[PDB]
């Protein structure tokens, strides 16, 4: 496996190498090869329904193959088929993957839990639900012992217990070793999650008569030696403090023929573990650093118990989009009661009316043709054959995501429009070769964004289109409700307001939040165009949560350097919080060590409450004025968060 993005579709195109399809075909070869494929083609699927969606590609080994005669041949989970969408084309199957819409409450996708359990007498895996509930309960025989102490059993000797939920009986293989470390995971992870019971292995499970295994080949050093190996390698989870280890014992219960011993009946006494354990890691994949990467024990367990944290703390909040009715990848955002909803957000910035086509940025549409002379008609000529629909610009959409704006795009055009895929326009001064590639980049991250930190369930393409101003997706994925692209803007409303706030990063895992009218109304102005500001006072962390943003643009913009970015707060709190970030925004430096040294090379200053600079310290307006205006690349951005 691996992750291309070289493909022409702007999505997560991985490359699921050469498949063998045809369901006849699938019976007429290796069965070995045959399983080797659907696993690594569930791989791969599994891996796309975490991280936001995609593409898998496949070279088809067999020459002649037709989606409409030879069928498919994939044997597939049944809730993998409702996300699934298939297409050929000549020589490339695809196989077109949504998020996993959290559905029947378990968060992420998974193959299988690996935690087995043990029923009244067979021990079967437990499926995710199962799982998630059984996590969710443990996070809130005197018969078979008699036989266990037993020392001589007689050949076919016909015992008096029945397999139960405590015992369990598993003939021997021909390797007896490769038998029993191949069932010992099994049995194991069953008891250990239920009351906990014994196994004998060496004796027939339905007659119940003493087999066991002949001495030429068992070792019992060497047998013991490799049980308590894979018996305490076992990936094992713990919702306790003390974190103990498996509690088990093992017997080598005597076989005897004709008064004549030959060979053993290993008798395994697990007792019932305090907390989860595993045959081995989920089956549980995701797609990171551009590679299929499975969740580790550790971020499984702790991402299947990822529910909505409990806002019970702060009753003040309101959840407006919880972890049940999301994506994986989602977390849940949560408003003040009397900030809006995520609804009146939609309604008010990306209104939806089918009787014609709007413009969601009024002033942006409107000064963008007041100068640019020729724009009106191009986006009057593209945007003619639509008729219901919204077209959303931006001076560079790149920037609004985080990505990195480029030279020589005149702006960026968004179409949401029903009854047809969505369409990004990109319209640019002069045609170069990087059109296709900022496009399908910038699209690809509005994809993801909107899939993952927006938590867009259904079905979702942005079709990227340029034009210089001077694929083909199933029926599935063409939108066909106006009920769904209401969806896609109280996702995009998240999109292009969210942050991961910091109120609540203690309250739970981590919840994001809800930017104001007048926050994202400062953050949209153009840099460019305005390279100084002085704000009205905000009330409580206006300026911060803005200006934690309006560096990353003017990182983005600037094409700017986190190290020429000085960032003048004095309260020790914003300090800690925005420079021991992990994303290395600034320098916070207070206003003494910013009068008490020399800053040569910083190009943009971002002041904080300088309603506090004294006036003995010095005159810090005509400093500041002085080292932005003589940057290094051109007059720098001041802006000064006064009260
Ligand atoms: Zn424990």
């Amino acid at each position: 496996l691996r992750i291309d993005v070289d493909t022409n579709f702007p999505e997560c195109v991985v490359d699921a190498g050469k498949v063998t399809l045809g369901t006849q075909q699938r019976q007429e070869m290796d069965p070995r090869l045959r399983e080797k494929q659907n696993e690594i083609i569930l791989r791969a699927v599994c891996a796309l329904l975490n991280s936001g969606g995609g593409i898998i590609k496949a070279e088809i080994e067999n020459k002649g193959y037709n989606y409409e005669r030879h069928g498919v041949g994939l044997d597939v989970p049944p809730i993998f088929r409702s996300h699934l969408d298939k297409m050929q084309k000549e020589n490339h199957f695809l196989i077109f993957v949504k998020s996993w819409n959290t559905e029947a409450g378990v968060p992420l996708a998974t193959l299988c839990s690996n935690l087995y359990h043990r029923e009244r007498t067979s021990t079967d895996v437990m499926d995710s639900q199962e799982a998630l509930a059984f996590l969710k309960c443990r996070t809130q025989n005197v018969s078979a012992a008699a036989l266990f102490d037993r020392k001589r059993l007689q050949y076919l000797e016909k015992l008096n217990l029945p397999e139960s939920t405590h015992v369990e009986f598993v003939m021997f293989s021909t390797d007896v070793s490769h038998c029993v470390k191949d069932r010992l995971p099994k049995c194991v992870s069953a008891f250990a999650n239920t009351e906990g019971g014994y196994v004998f292995f060496g004796v027939h499970d339905e007659t119940c008569q003493v087999i066991g295994c002949e001495k030429e080949k068992i070792d019992l050093t060497s047998l013991r030696a490799s049980i308590d190996g894979c018996i305490k390698k076992l990936p094992v989870h713990h919702f306790c403090t003390q974190r103990p280890e498996i509690k088990y014992v093992l017997n080598f219960l005597e076989v005897h023929d004709k008064g004549a011993l030959r060979g053993y009946v290993c008798a395994i006494k697990v007792e019932k573990f305090c907390c989860a354990v595993f045959a081995k890691v989920p089956s549980s994949w995701q797609v990171k650093d551009n590679r299929v990467r499975q969740l580790p024990t550790r971020e499984w367990t702790a991402w299947m118990m990822e529910a909505d944290p409990d806002l019970s703390r702060c009753p003040e909040m309101v959840l407006q989009l919880s972890l049940s009715s999301a994506t994986p990848r989602s977390k849940p955002v949560c408003i003040h009661k009397n900030s809006e909803c995520l609804k009146e957000q939609q309604k008010r910035y990306f209104p939806v009316f089918s009787d014609r086509v709007v413009y969601t940025p009024e002033s942006l549409y409107k000064e963008l043709f007041s100068q640019h002379k020729g724009l009106r008609d191009l986006i009057n000529t593209e945007m003619r054959p639509f008729s219901q629909g919204i077209l959303i610009f931006s001076q560079s959409w790149a920037v609004d995501l985080g990505l990195q704006e480029k030279q020589g795009v005149i702006c960026d055009a968004l179409l949401i429009s029903q009854n047809n895929t969505p369409i990004l326009y990109t319209i640019f001064s002069k045609w170069d070769a990087g059109c296709k590639g900022y496009s399908m980049i910038v699209a690809y991250s509005l994809k993801q964004k909107l899939v993952n930190k927006g938590g867009y369930t259904g079905r979702l393409c942005i079709t990227p289109l340029v034009c210089v101003l001077n694929q083909i997706y199933p029926e599935s994925y063409n939108f066909m409700t106006p009920q769904h692209m209401e969806a896609l803007l109280q996702s995009l409303v998240i999109v292009l307001l969210g942050f991961k706030s910091f109120l609540s990063e203690e309250l739970g895992s981590e919840v994001l939040n809800l930017l104001t009218n007048k926050q994202y109304e400062l953050l949209s102005k153009n840099l460019r165009k305005t390279r100084e500001l002085f704000v009205h006072g905000l009330p409580g962390s206006g300026k911060t949560i803005l200006a934690l943003r309006i560096m990353e643009k003017i990182r983005n913009v600037f094409h700017c350097e986190p190290a020429n970015i000085l960032y003048i707060c004095e309260n020790q709190p914003l300090k800690k919080l925005v420079s021991f970030s992990k994303k290395n925004i600034c320098q916070p430096v207070t206003r003494k060590t910013f009068m008490k040294n020399n800053f040569e090379h910083i190009q943009h200053i971002i002041i904080d409450d300088a309603q506090n600079f004294r006036t003995e310290d010095g005159d810090w307006y005509g400093k500041a004025k002085f080292i932005t205006q003589t940057a290094r690349d051109g007059p720098g951005v001041l802006w000064i968060f006064l009260d």
